[PDB]
């Protein structure tokens, strides 16, 4: 042995299951490094993650990429470490103490992730798996990470993201407005941060949201903000705002 991994980095802890928090011996900084079994169609998919990061490195609201390499039966990617953990962990803690993101904090989240998404989309890519466990926290700063489902906007083939966040047209394999799939998952992401119950994976409550009905939110929001979220989940993708229209919205 003597991995590049072993020799260039000191591993501190496992943070995801694998992803490790690591100090780079030479530069003194902390990075998150994912080590996955090297895969083929499964390899094409793994390399899109790398090609996506290598073009999505210049934005404040997308997690930065440093390097990627292969050794053994393993593939490695070294990203920016985000010391605030994921939004899914923040939301789960808030659930427990019954104190949620307040309206101003939900607007900040929506606008920051909105701007990462605007950038992603102006590179003719779509993220395809927007959800709280793929938003990282670092002013709070929210950064989109986990680019493993990224594809080009006009892709005829798509790997679908988490079903709790998945828009119906993508499930029906109508990929004509893929960017609006990211808009749909971002609304539901903000609904979780606001304090809603866990989203359903299927069944009758899944279809109700997909009819355009907001899950119940245990706090009082302005009619305006609520209107914006509702239109972000409209069953007709053409009605949802683009990320461009979103970051320039009056409500934000
Ligand atoms: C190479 O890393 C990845 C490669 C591909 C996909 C995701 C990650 C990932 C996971 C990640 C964190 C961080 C990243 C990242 O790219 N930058 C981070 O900072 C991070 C930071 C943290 O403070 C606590 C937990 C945690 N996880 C796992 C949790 C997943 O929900």
């Amino acid at each position: 042995m003597k991995s590049r991994y072993t020799t260039e980095f000191h591993e501190l802890e496992k943070i995801g299951s694998s992803v490790f928090k690591c100090v780079k011996r030479l530069d003194g900084c902390i990075y998150a490094i994912k080590r996955s079994k090297k895969p083929s169609v499964d390899e094409q998919n793994a390399l899109r993650e790398v090609y996506a990061h290598a073009v999505l490195g210049q934005h404040s609201h997308v997690v930065r990429y440093f390097s990627a390499w292969a050794e053994d039966d393993h593939m490695l990617i070294q990203n920016e470490y985000c010391n605030g953990g994921s939004l899914a962990d923040a939301i789960s803690e808030n659930y427990r103490i019954m104190s949620y993101f307040k309206e101003a904090e939900l607007k900040d989240l929506l606008l920051q992730v909105g701007r990462g998404l605007r950038y992603i989309h102006s590179m003719s890519l779509v993220h395809m798996d927007i959800k709280p466990s793929n938003i990282f926290i670092s002013k709070v700063m929210f950064k989109i990470g986990d680019l493993g489902h990224v594809t080009r906007i006009s892709s005829p083939q798509v790997e679908e993201g988490d079903s709790r966040f998945l828009a119906n047209e993508v499930l029906q394999e109508n990929y004509t407005h893929l960017p609006k799939a990211d808009i749909f998952a971002l609304a539901l992401t903000v609904v979780c941060a606001a304090g809603a119950e866990p989203l359903p994976r299927n069944g009758d409550q899944w279809h109700e949201i997909r009819q355009g009905r907001l899950p119940r939110i245990p706090q009082v929001l302005s009619q305006e903000f609520t209107e914006l979220l509702k239109v972000m989940i409209h069953p007709d993708p053409e009605r949802r705002p683009s990320a461009m229209a979103l970051v320039k919205h009056s409500v934000l």
